């Protein structure tokens, strides 16, 4: 069975085969669409089969399909699941899934690059002290003195649920948010919850509106750890603005590197539970979403008020007119400061290119469409008039609980 | 099975059990969502029975008379003509409320909120384009009522064998012309170039302007389609100026206030309305943002931006977003300017959480398709954005219909 996408903006119409590979389910039925919802321990049993079907598409992608090489390991897998309950990937095959686990990510805009990513292998890790080292590592080298490189670093896998290796934060570098008495917040609101843990597991809190939080560090299932980035390592861009010289005045800064940090890979039917990723921003993540959110810093208010705009009738389009300004001005910063960033413009035009390029010699690349454009100027960028399907393949980073809501306590 | 849905902006949480009533399919599977693809003979006596039980049982308990006389009375009437006639008409009252159900149902329509308050005009007694024209001219000028914009929809005689159909061949009441160029480009409207070539190649003389409002083409009863040029006196235009850029006049530009899509299907009780014109008024970005800005549209950016002396040489200097944000707030100030109804997209959205909220109140749940609800521009400063959302088919429907030139028989 084929199944075609059209660009309404170009007529261009591309045919997907890879939908049939998919196994896991979208969340969707005949008779529901669930596209717009956010979301909708692992024995011998069920773990060769899954383990299987990973070795035949390894195998497959470097044509050593049927191979003696691939039926070995194959065997050996297979005796090593039946007497270890589990099995360890070769290096080759941990590359191979982080990559894939990226290049199947169909909300993310940025997958043109997914072959060049940087995978650090730290599964020899055991405690959170060893973790902090690697994490520190993987900073210094993403972050490249503005020059920033794809990374991904990836900590020892499930056992038996009972000794992960979790970080808490859910990215690497973001700043603290503070819950007043008065009802306000200080600092970024995304993170008064993880800002409370930390404080409570020790953290002396500056207080400031842009403190860098620490790193909460958990290993073999042990307590987690508190650890401060050397702030040599977290490289961060003032915010101004080219033609407004007041927006200097806001007193905004934002850091470079964003590194997702709370998601699980799943590669063969393992389960990495800590394995923090890092690529490039794009400009609307911090300016649109990060900056101009309702709950987020919010500042739509304060550049609309400096900007002298109407802000008595919406139909004045204000929050339009400050929005862009302030995604203006965060280009501007990382630009001026030679700090990798994409405008959204660039990517969702790199991203059709990307995914005419995967419908062509993969047969096809799942997107999701929602989450693919961007979340201002939607119809002036081309992934706005691009059919998309979304289904799920393997490897995959998949959303689980966060740590403090499972985690058994030591003490 | 009783989904929940979230708003992540402000954790409100809402039941739907509404869903559970849902005939017919989305497009998707358990393996694969087909959520941003645009589109994913007659009905028997056998098939034609059921539909009309359950569309009768829905409009008997809406006015609290389920299992009364009436009910089973005019269900037997209705199971009798089906029978018979092998087809059947609907009272005025179901005809209405049909209407206003297919409305109430549109997931994809982000003004639901004013769904009741829907006029509907019985044009099922029409035999000829002539008499189509007189009830679309009837409509226009009732739904524009000096700016004063009301929503109507007129409906026209149900498809009987698919051989007599009444269609309006206009995809809209009211478009602009757009004509192909020996230059190379498009004038006018590129959206509407392939349709104003059959008017044309149907024989009408096209000024080859820039805002050329089209005829009607009008068909009745399955016969060859028919011109007809709209009063322009009922035709009601918006001149765009912008309230800081005195230059922005200088453009030429202006849109009419009256959005009426018409050709799309009406379905009520396994019935098919055909010819269903229905109106009501823009939302701003419909036209400025699509209809300005489109690659494949009107695609003024670039000559707005120049204007503006914006640095156009790089994209992240974001000289469109900055072009799109004055385009649409010009096109808002002159409709508002000129007394004519409009809806920014920040209003519209806010209105639509309201009538989300209201649906699960009192009806349990309400179909939606954020991909479509969400405005085309700024998108997550409007409160939908953060609106989870579940997308399913109720009926009565609005639905798509093949173009009538691929399907007409001369
Ligand atoms: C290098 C440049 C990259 C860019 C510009 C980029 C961009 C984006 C954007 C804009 C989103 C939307 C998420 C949101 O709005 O919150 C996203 C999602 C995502 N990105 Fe990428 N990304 C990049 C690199 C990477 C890398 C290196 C990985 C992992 C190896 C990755 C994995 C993901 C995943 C898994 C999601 C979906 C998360 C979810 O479902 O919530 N990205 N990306
Ligand atoms: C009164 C104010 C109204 C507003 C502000 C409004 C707004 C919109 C918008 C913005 C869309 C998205 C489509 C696009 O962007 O091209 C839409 C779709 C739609 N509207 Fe509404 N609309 C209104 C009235 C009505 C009325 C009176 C009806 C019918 C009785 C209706 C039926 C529909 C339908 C069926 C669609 C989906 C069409 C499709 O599936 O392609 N609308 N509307
Ligand atoms: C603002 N929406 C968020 C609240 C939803 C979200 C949740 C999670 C998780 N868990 C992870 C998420 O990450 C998206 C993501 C992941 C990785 C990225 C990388 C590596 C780079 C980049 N520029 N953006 C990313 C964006 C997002
Ligand atoms: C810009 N995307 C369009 C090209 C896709 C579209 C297709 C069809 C059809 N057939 C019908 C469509 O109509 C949407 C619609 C329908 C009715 C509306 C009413 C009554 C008022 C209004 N302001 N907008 C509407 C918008 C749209
Ligand atoms: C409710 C809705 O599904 C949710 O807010 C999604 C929508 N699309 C998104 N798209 C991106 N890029 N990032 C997001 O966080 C979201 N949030
Ligand atoms: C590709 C995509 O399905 C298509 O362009 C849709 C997306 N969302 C839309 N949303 C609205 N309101 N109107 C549209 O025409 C579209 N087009
Ligand atoms: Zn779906």
């Amino acid at each position: 069975r084929f199944l075609k996408v059209k660009n309404w903006e170009t007529d261009v119409v591309l045919t997907d085969t890879l939908h049939l590979k998919s196994t896991l389910e979208t969340g969707c039925t005949e008779h529901i669409c669930m596209g717009s919802i956010m979301l909708p321990v692992r024995t011998k049993d069920q773990l060769f089969p899954l383990a299987k079907e990973f070795l035949d598409q390894y195998y497959s992608s470097i044509k050593r399909f049927g191979s003696k090489a691939h039926m070995d390991r194959l065997e050996e897998v297979n005796k090593e699941i039946e007497s270890t309950s589990t099995y360890q990937l070769k290096d080759t095959e941990l590359i191979y899934g982080a990559k894939h686990a990226w290049r199947n990510a169909s909300r993310c805009v940025g997958r043109i690059q997914w072959s060049k990513l940087q995978v650090f292998d730290a599964r020899d890790c055991t405690t959170a002290h060893g973790m902090f080292n690697y994490i520190c590592n993987h900073v210094k080298y993403a972050t490249n003195k503005g020059n920033l490189r794809s990374a991904i670093t990836i900590f020892p896998q499930r056992t038996d649920g009972k000794h992960d290796f979790r970080v808490w934060n859910s990215q690497l570098i973001r700043y603290a948010g503070y819950k007043q008495p008065d009802g306000s917040t200080l600092g970024d609101p995304a993170n008064v919850q993880f800002t409370e843990i930390c404080i409570q597991q020790g953290w002396k809190a500056p207080r400031g509106r842009f403190d860098v939080l620490p790193l909460l560090l958990q290993a073999n299932g042990n307590d987690p750890e508190l650890f401060q980035i050397p702030p040599e390592l977290v490289l961060e861009v003032p915010i101004r603005h080219p033609k407004f010289d007041w927006f200097k005045d806001l007193g905004l800064k934002w850091y470079g590197l964003p590194a997702v940090s709370n998601m699980l890979l799943e590669i063969g039917g393992l389960e990495f539970s800590a394995c923090p990723f890092s690529g490039w921003y794009m400009g609307t993540e911090i300016g649109v979403r990060d900056y101009c959110d309702n709950s987020r810093y919010n500042i739509l208010e304060e550049v609309a008020k400096k900007m002298d705009l109407d802000m008595r009738k919406t139909s004045s389009l204000w929050k339009d007119q400050a929005l862009v300004e302030i995604n203006i001005a965060v280009l501007y910063s990382f630009q001026s400061d030679k700090v990798t960033i994409v405008d959204h413009h660039s990517a969702t035009e790199s991203f059709i290119k990307h995914m005419e390029n995967e419908y062509r010699c993969r047969g096809g690349c799942p997107a999701d469409w929602v989450w693919i454009v961007p979340p201002m100027s939607g119809s002036i960028t081309p992934v706005f008039h691009q059919e998309m399907l979304n289904y799920r393949l393997t490897p995959s980073f998949e959303y689980q609980p966060d740590p403090w809501n499972t985690h058994v306590w030591k003490g």
